[PDB]
RNA sequence: AAAA
RNA sequence: AAAA
C-alpha cells in the first residue's frame, strides 16, 4: 500500500510525503499494473526535479521504462523541462533514443509544442529528420514513418515549425507510410487556429502541393473540405498544382465545392481553370437553388439495380432512382410514398443502410422507446430468429434503426388438413423468445401478430423492441412474455379468426379452454404453468407433440405399441404400470377403445388371436398394440379407416398427449420422434 | 415538354419564345419533383422569361411536389419584383409548402434581405412556427421560425432586422425545443457564430435552453473549441455551468477530455463543480501538468466476457481507458492481439459493448474492399460470421465479427462414430451454400483456418477478403466445391493430413483417400456435380454420410421391412431396384452369410425352419437379417455388439449402394428426415 | 426540407 | 501512440 501511497503522493506533488514514504522503505521502483508507471515517471511528467532529484537519490532506476517504452528522458521532453532533459542525460539517456511507437525526446518536443525542450535536444544532437519506426504489426498497417516536423504541423505549433525548418534543418517534404507530408499533416489538425499560418510557411519552404493523405485526398480538397477560402486562394497560388484531381470517391475539389455549398470557393476554382468536366455540378448547383453558381459553372463550360422484397420494390426501385442526401451509412426518405407504418415517433420506413434494402424505424433520439429498441438490437446480433439488426444512425435528435425489411406482418399473412404453417412460424417464434431470454438476456413484453414479420421465404422473425426490459431476475418479466406465447399458439391455431387483442382480454384458464385440440391446449397449459424449471421451459417444449407432424405422432404411436411388454400383457411390466391410469385422471376417449372401432375392421383384427383368445382389451397398452398391429398389416382396410395417422387421432383425440405425458420422463422417450 | 424546361434552365430566351409559340405545353411537369417551366424560370430569377410563360398561360399558382409555390420560389431567389408579381396573380403572402416554410422564412433560410423586408410590408407573419405533416411532428420535427432560420444559416443582418425592425421572438422553440441560440450553434458556418450568439443573447435569448443530447449552449460551445463563445455565455448572469448532456458530461469534463486547457481553466475560475468526471486523471493522461494543477487548486477528487479462450484479456480490455474510434473500443497490441494479418492483425475488441473480433485494413486496400462488400452483402447468412460493423478512421479500417473461440485446425489438433465431423461440415455446407445462392458471392478461400469455432461449438465461415462478386463464372464455383471436398477429407481424418498437401493432389486423389464410403461417395458428388450445380449443396445434405449411424441403421431396418423381401415376391419393383447386374463390381455383401458370426446365423435361421426360408446370399435377404436381427436385440448383444457398427464394420459399402438404389425412388420414404 |  |  505504501507504494501506491508513494504513486500518490508524487501526484499530488507532497515533496513531504514523498521523503516520508521513501525514508520509511518504500519500494521507489514500483510499477503500477497497467501501464508501467512509477514514481519516477509521474515526477518527470509533473514537472518537478526536486521530487525527481529526491527519487534518483533514494535508488530510483533513472532509464526504466514504462509499458510503451519510454523512458524518463522522453516524458522530460513531453513536460518541456530542459533541466530534467539535461539530468537525464547526465544519468546515461541517450538524445536519440525511442519508445516503442519510435518516439524520440525531440518528437515529442515538437508534438507537444516545447520550444525550449526542442532547441536544448537540437543542440545536444539530436536527429531532426528521423521517421518513426514501429511495430512490424503497425507497420502492416501503414502506421508509422512520421517525423517532427508533421507532428509540429499536425498540432498546430507554428514556433516550432518555423525553428525546424529554418534553423534546424528539417526536411519539409518527407513522407509517413501513409504518404502522408508535413503539409497534408497540417490539413489534418484539428486545431484550424494556425492551420493557415502552417500552411504559409510549408509552401513558402517548397512544401509539395500535389501529395495524397488517406481517401485520396489532397491539399487542396481538404482544404475545399475545410470550407476555409484562405487555405484554398493560397493552395492555388501554387504554380503547378493538380487542381483536377480526385479523392478516392472520384470527386474534384470543384465538385466537393458545389457539393458544400461553397459559392466563392467554386467560383475560385473555376476562374482557376478546374473542370467542370468532373460530376453533375449544374444539377447540384440548382439543386441547392444557387442560381449564381449555376451560371457560374455554366460560363465555364459545365455540360447539362433489382430489389428482393416482391410486397415493396416498386417503391424501392424509385428510392434507389432519386436523388437523396445520405444519412451516414443510410440512404431514405421520410415520405409517405415510401412509408411502411405509423409509428408513436415518427414511421418505418424503406430504406438503404449499405447498399441493402431495409426497414427503418424512427425515434426521437433520447427517448426511453429508443434506448429500450436499440439496447436489446445491440445485444442480440447472434439471435438469428430476431429480424437482423444492420445498423442505426443519428443525425439532428433523431435516430433511425435499420433492420431487415419483411414483406408483412403474421397477421396480415394470416388474413389470406394439417396445420404446418402455425407448427414452424410458433417453432420459429419460441426459438426467438429462447434466445432473447437466455443468450440476450432480455424480456420482450410486447409479444403479438403484428410484432411477428414473415419473409418471403416465407419464414418468421420476432421483431419490435422498444417496450423490451434487460433481465435482472424478475420471474413476472419472463412469465409475461410465456402467457403472451400462450395466446399467440391459439392465435395462430385458430388462423386469425380470434382477434389477438380479446385473447389477452380473457383470463389464462379462458384461452386454455378455448384450444380445438389437446395438444394446443396441453402445450399452452404448460406455458401458463412452467415449472421451477422456467429456464428450460421452451427449450422442453420444442419437443411437444404440439411440433409433431400428424406422421410423428401416429409413428411414436407404432413405436411403443412394439414394445414386447406390450404386445405380451406383461403384469408388473415397467410400461404397463407407467401408462396405467390412476384416480381421478380419466373420461378419456380410449377407456372403453374396442367399441369405438369399426366394427369389422376391430373383428377382423381379432381375428388373428382366435386361436387361444387373447382378444384386445380396453387397456391402453392394447390399443398401442392394436395401432402398431394395424400399421404394419395396412402396408381393404385402408378404404375403411383412411390416413390411419388422422383415424387415431380423431377417435382418440387425448391419446398422443396421454402417452406423451405418460412417458416424458422415462427411458420409452426414446420412441419419440 | 423536355426542351422547354431544358430552354428555360439555359435562360435561352428566344428558344423559349420559339417552343411556346410553336405550342409546347407551357404547364409541363417534370416526374421527379413536379418542376414546371415556370418553377425554372423563377428559380433562375429570369422575370421576363417568367413574364413569357405566363403569356402563354402558365399557372401562376400551380405547386410542386413539395407544396412550394412560384411566390414561394422568388423568395428563395431573392427576387421583390417576382414576390409582386405573384401577390398580384393570387398568392397569399403567408401561404406554406408541405413542409410548412412560407416566403418569409425561405427568405431568412437564403438571407435575402429586400424579399424579407418587402414581405413584412406586405403583411408576413414574423413569428410563425412551421406546421408539418403528422409524421414528421410525430418525430419532432417542426415549429422552427424564420429567426431560427436565419441564425442556423449564419445572416447577420437578416437576424438583426428580424430583431430589431420585425418583432421577431427571441424566444420561441421548435418541435424539438430548439430556440435561435441552439440553431446558431449548429450552424455549419462558423463564420458568424459569434455575432450571431452575441447578438442573440443581447436580445434576451435563454442560454439554458437544450439541444439535441441534453446539450446545453455552453457544452455546444466547448464541443466547438471555441473560447469566445465560452467567455460570452458564461457571463450570462443565470448561465447553468453545471449541467450534464445525456451522456452525464458537463462541460468542463468535456473541456478537459478536449484538452481545451484555457477554456478548462476558464470554467473552473467561473466557478464550476470538479465533482464531473475523472477530470484529473483525463488531464494526465494528456500529459498536461498545468491543467492537472488547475484542477487540483479548484479541488478536483484525487461486468462477464462471453469467451472463454479469451476472457482474462476481454477483462483488461474492458477495464483499461482507451480513445474510442466511433462505436469501437480497441488496443492494437500484442497483448490483446488474435493473429497476425497482412494488412495488420486480427484483434479483440468491443463494438457497441459487445465483444467482437476486429480485422484491420488499409483503407483503400483490394483486400478490404472485398472482405467489407462481402459481409455488407451477406447479414442474412446465419451460418457466416456475424458482421457488426466497421468504423473508418485515418486511413485504417476496422471489422467487426463475432469473436469465436479456436479454428477448425486448432479444434481438432486436440469405434467412435465422429458426430463432429458431420456437425461442422453440415454447417459449413450450409454456410457456403447461403454465400453462392442468397449472398450471390464465392468464398475462394476455403480452408481450416477460415472455419471459427463458437464456445457451442458451432462452425462459422469467415475471411472474405479473397471473394468474388459472384457475375456467371461456373470455374469459380467450382473451385468453392473442390476445396469444400478437401475440407470433407481433411476433417475426417481429423486433421491428421494437412490442407496444403490435400489440396497439391488431385481430385481423384483425394476421393481415393476416403477412409470409408460415404466421405468417398460425398466427395465424389462434389467433385462431379450434374446439370443441378444450383442445388449440389441443398441435395448433398441429405447424403448418407450425415446420417447418424443409428439412421443409417434404421434406414435398412426399414427397407428390410418391406414385404416384398420378406416375401421374395416373383417381379418386385424393390428386388429389381435392389438387384446388383452387370457390372457392378465384388460388393462385400456378395456372399454375405458367410460373413456372419456365425453362431449368430444359425440362431436367425431358426425362425424359418419351421416355415419359410433359410437365408440366401441376396441384397434383400441381408436387409431382411438386419431388419430381424434389430427387432431381436430390441426383445445376442453380446455376440454383435453395436449393431450399427457392426453391420457397418463388416458391409462398409451396403449404406452407399441402398441409398445410390433407392436415391430417386418412393422407397426414398425409409431415409432419414433431413 | 425540398428535382431531369 | 501512449495509465491506477
Ligand atoms: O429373426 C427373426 C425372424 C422373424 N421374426 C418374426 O417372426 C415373424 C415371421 O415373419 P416372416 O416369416 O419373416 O414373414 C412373414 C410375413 O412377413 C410375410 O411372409 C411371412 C408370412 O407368410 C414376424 O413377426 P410378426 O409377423 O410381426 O408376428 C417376424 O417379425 C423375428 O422376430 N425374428
Ligand atoms: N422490418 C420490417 N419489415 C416490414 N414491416 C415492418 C418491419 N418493422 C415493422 N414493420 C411494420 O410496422 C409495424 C410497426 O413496427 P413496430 O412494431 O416495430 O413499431 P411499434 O409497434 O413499436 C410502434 P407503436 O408502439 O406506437 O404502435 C409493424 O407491426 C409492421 O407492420
Ligand atoms: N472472428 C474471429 N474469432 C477468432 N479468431 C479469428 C476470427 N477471425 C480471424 N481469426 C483468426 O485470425 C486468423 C486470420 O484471420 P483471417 O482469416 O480473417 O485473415 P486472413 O487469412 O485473410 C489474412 P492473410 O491472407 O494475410 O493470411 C484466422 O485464421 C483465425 O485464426
Ligand atoms: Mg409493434
Ligand atoms: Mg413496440
Ligand atoms: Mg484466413
Ligand atoms: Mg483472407
Amino acid at each position: 500500500e505504501d507504494n501506491h501511497l508513494l504513486i500518490k503522493a508524487v501526484q499530488n506533488e507532497d515533496v513531504d510525503l514523498v521523503q516520508q514514504l521513501l525514508e520509511g522503505g518504500a519500494n521507489v521502483n514500483f510499477q503500477e499494473e497497467e501501464g508501467g508507471w512509477t514514481p519516477l515517471h509521474n515526477a518527470v511528467q509533473m514537472s518537478r526535479e526536486d521530487i525527481v532529484e529526491l527519487l534518483l537519490r533514494h535508488g530510483a532506476d533513472p532509464v526504466l521504462r514504462k509499458k510503451n517504452g519510454a523512458t524518463p528522458f522522453i516524458l522530460a521532453a513531453i513536460a518541456g523541462s530542459v533541466k530534467l532533459l539535461k539530468l537525464f542525460l547526465s544519468k546515461g539517456a541517450d538524445v536519440n533514443e525511442c519508445d516503442f511507437y519510435g518516439f524520440t525526446a525531440f518528437m515529442e518536443a515538437a508534438v507537444y509544442g516545447k520550444v525550449k525542450a526542442l532547441k536544448f535536444l537540437y543542440k545536444r544532437g539530436a536527429n531532426v529528420n528521423l521517421r518513426r519506426k514501429t511495430k512490424e504489426d503497425q507497420e502492416r498497417l501503414r502506421k508509422g514513418g512520421a517525423t517532427a516536423l508533421m507532428d509540429a504541423a499536425e498540432k498546430g505549433h507554428v514556433e516550432v515549425l518555423k525553428i525546424l525548418l529554418d534553423e534546424m534543418g528539417a526536411d519539409v517534404n518527407a513522407c509517413d507510410n501513409m504518404g502522408r507530408n508535413a503539409l497534408i499533416h497540417a490539413l489534418l489538425s484539428s486545431d484550424d487556429s494556425d492551420v493557415e499560418a502552417i500552411t504559409h510557411l510549408l509552401l513558402d519552404h517548397g512544401a509539395d502541393v500535389n501529395v495524397r493523405g488517406e481517401r485520396g485526398k489532397t491539399p487542396l480538397i481538404l482544404a475545399v473540405e475545410k470550407k476555409h477560402l484562405g487555405l484554398v486562394q493560397r493552395l492555388l497560388e501554387q504554380e503547378h498544382i493538380e487542381i483536377n484531381d480526385t479523392d478516392s470517391d472520384g470527386k474534384t475539389a470543384l465538385l466537393l465545392a458545389v457539393e458544400l455549398k461553397l459559392k466563392k470557393i467554386a467560383e475560385l476554382l473555376c476562374k482557376r481553370g478546374a473542370s467542370t468536366d468532373c460530376g453533375d455540378l449544374v444539377m447540384t448547383a440548382r439543386r441547392n437553388y444557387d442560381h449564381s453558381l449555376v451560371k457560374v459553372l455554366l460560363s465555364h463550360g459545365a455540360k447539362e439495380w433489382k430489389p428482393q422484397s416482391s410486397h415493396w420494390g416498386a417503391a424501392l426501385k424509385d428510392l434507389h432512382r432519386i436523388y437523396r442526401p445520405m444519412i451516414g451509412k443510410l440512404k431514405f426518405f421520410i415520405d409517405e410514398k415510401y412509408k411502411i407504418a405509423d409509428t408513436s415517433e415518427g414511421g418505418i420506413y424503406l430504406g438503404f443502410y449499405e447498399k441493402q434494402e431495409v426497414a427503418v424505424k424512427t425515434f426521437c433520439e433520447g427517448s426511453p422507446r429508443a434506448q429500450r429498441e436499440v439496447s436489446c438490437l445491440q445485444s442480440s446480433r447472434e439471435n438469428s430468429h430476431l429480424v437482423t439488426f444492420y445498423g442505426s444512425e443519428s443525425h439532428r435528435g433523431h435516430l433511425f434503426v435499420c433492420v431487415t425489411l419483411c414483406e408483412q406482418t403474421l397477421e396480415a399473412c394470416l388474413d389470406v388438413e394439417e396445420d404446418e404453417f402455425a407448427r414452424n412460424v410458433l417453432s420459429s417464434i419460441f426459438k426467438a423468445v429462447q434466445e432473447l431470454h437466455l443468450s440476450c438476456g432480455y424480456t420482450h413484453q410486447d409479444l403479438q401478430p403484428q410484432n411477428i414479420l414473415i419473409d418471403s421465404k416465407k419464414a418468421a422473425h420476432l421483431a419490435d423492441f422498444d417496450k423490451s426490459i434487460k433481465w435482472a431476475g424478475d420471474p413476472q418479466e419472463v412469465k409475461r412474455d410465456l402467457e403472451d406465447l400462450g395466446r399467440l399458439v391459439l392465435y395462430v391455431v385458430k388462423k386469425g379468426s380470434i382477434s389477438f387483442e380479446d385473447l389477452k382480454a380473457q383470463s389464462n384458464e379462458e384461452v386454455v379452454q378455448l384450444s380445438p385440440d389437446e395438444e394446443t391446449k396441453d402445450l399452452i397449459h404448460r406455458l401458463f404453468h412452467p415449472g421451477e424449471h422456467v429456464r428450460d421451459c421452451l427449450s422442453d417444449l420444442l419437443g411437444h407433440p404440439f411440433f409433431w407432424t400428424w406422421e410423428s405422432r401416429y409413428r411414436t404411436l407404432r413405436n411403443v405399441g412394439n414394445e414386447s411388454d406390450i404386445k405380451t400383457r406383461k403384469s408388473e411390466s415397467e410400461i404397463l404400470r407407467l401408462l396405467q391410469p390412476g384416480p381421478s385422471e380419466h373420461s378419456k376417449s380410449f377407456d372403453k377403445w374396442t367399441t369405438k372401432i369399426n366394427e369389422c375392421v376391430m373383428k377382423k383384427m381379432n381375428k388373428f388371436y382366435e386361436k387361444r383368445g387373447n382378444f384386445y382389451q380396453n387397456t391402453v397398452g392394447d390399443l398401442l398394440k392394436f395401432i402398431r398391429n394395424l400399421g404394419e398389416n395396412i402396408d381393404k382396410m385402408k378404404l375403411k379407416i383412411g390416413d390411419p395417422s388422422l383415424y387415431f387421432q380423431k377417435t382418440f383425440p387425448d391419446l398422443v398427449i396421454y402417452v406423451y405425458t405418460k412417458l416424458q420422463n422415462t427411458e420409452y422417450r426414446k420412441h419419440f420422434p
